[PDB]
């Protein structure tokens, strides 16, 4: 039982782990009910993830939303990063999509309200995430589909991107990367939205919109296919079919921009 402030927490808990980061359960030391999850440093990549965990402090303590995994405390010193998050008892989408294999289109859209309207703060503040795919997408029970709350998590990619301004490092999971991603090409907040895309056409039809058996396969398969067209389901609904073609198209200026998603009648409740 290691402590950090006022929280503290067991590294027998292990609950996540990425190449540059852990995360163990732990607890207020006061209100023991209170749960939280402490995101460490991991050693296997020690300066990588100290720079990352760092990242994440300075964006995550400007965004409070209910659908962003909320900051309560952080410890930052020359040697050592500690991040005190909210602990969502609902685990990730990604166990939760390899347990139900597939979702309803009501369950898709309650998930994706959520989802859209963190990504509304989010572009309303300059920031882009770069990491969106369901092992970072949180869920917890306050029941039902209609009570489940969902969490966008894991801004050690995070960056602000000026308006008029594009990015280019190479950062995110290569299979939610949007192609000018991976291709090495210059990139905005829409790729984000190209990831989102991924994301919903998994929890429909429980796979990949476009099949690689490598990220080098990936990216050839984009490199070659100057248009990308994925498989809809004869059985998805007219306006889920619209949104998934707006957002999982190829090139960036013709992908859906953040006014059509948030307004798309796919999201109206
Ligand atoms: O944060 C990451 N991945 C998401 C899973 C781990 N993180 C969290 N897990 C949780 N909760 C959690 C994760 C796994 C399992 C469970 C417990 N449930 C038990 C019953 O059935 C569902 C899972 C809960 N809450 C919050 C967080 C994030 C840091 C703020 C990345 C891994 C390096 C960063
Ligand atoms: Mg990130
Ligand atoms: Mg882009």
């Amino acid at each position: 039982t290691e402590t950090v402030g006022k929280f503290e927490f067991s590294r027998k808990d292990l609950i996540g782990h990425g190449a540059f980061a852990v995360v163990f359960k732990g607890r207020h030391r006061e209100k023991h009910d209170l749960e939280v999850a402490v995101k460490c440093i991991n050693k296997k990549n020690l300066a990588k993830s100290q720079t990352l965990l760092g990242k994440e402090i300075k964006i995550l303590k400007e965004l409070k939303h209910e659908n962003i995994v909320a900051l309560y405390d952080f410890q930052e010193m020359a040697n050592s990063v500690y991040l005190v998050m909210e602990y969502c008892n609902g685990g990730d989408l990604a166990d939760y999509l390899h347990a139900m294999r597939t979702l309803s289109e009501d369950t898709i859209r309650l998930f994706l309200q959520q989802i859209a309207g963190a990504m509304r703060l989010l572009h309303s503040k300059g920031i882009i995430h770069r990491d969106l795919k369901p092992q970072n997408i949180l869920l917890s029970n306050p029941a039902n589909p209609n009570s489940i709350r969902v969490k966008i998590a894991d801004f050690g990619f995070a960056r602000y991107l000026q308006s008029n301004m594009m990015a280019a490092t190479l950062c995110g999971s290569p299979m939610y990367m949007a192609p000018e991603v991976i291709m090495s090409q210059h990139y905005d907040g829409k790729a984000d939205l190209w990831s989102i895309g991924t994301i919903v056409y998994q929890c429909l039809t429980g796979k990949a919109p476009f099949q690689a058996s490598s990220p080098q396969d990936l990216r050839l398969f984009y490199e070659k296919n100057k248009t990308l067209v994925p498989t809809i389901p004869a059985a998805t609904s007219a306006p889920l079919r619209q949104l998934l073609l707006a957002l999982l198209q190829r090139n960036h200026k013709d992908r859906m921009d953040f006014d059509e998603f948030f307004h798309h009648p796919f999201l109206d409740a």
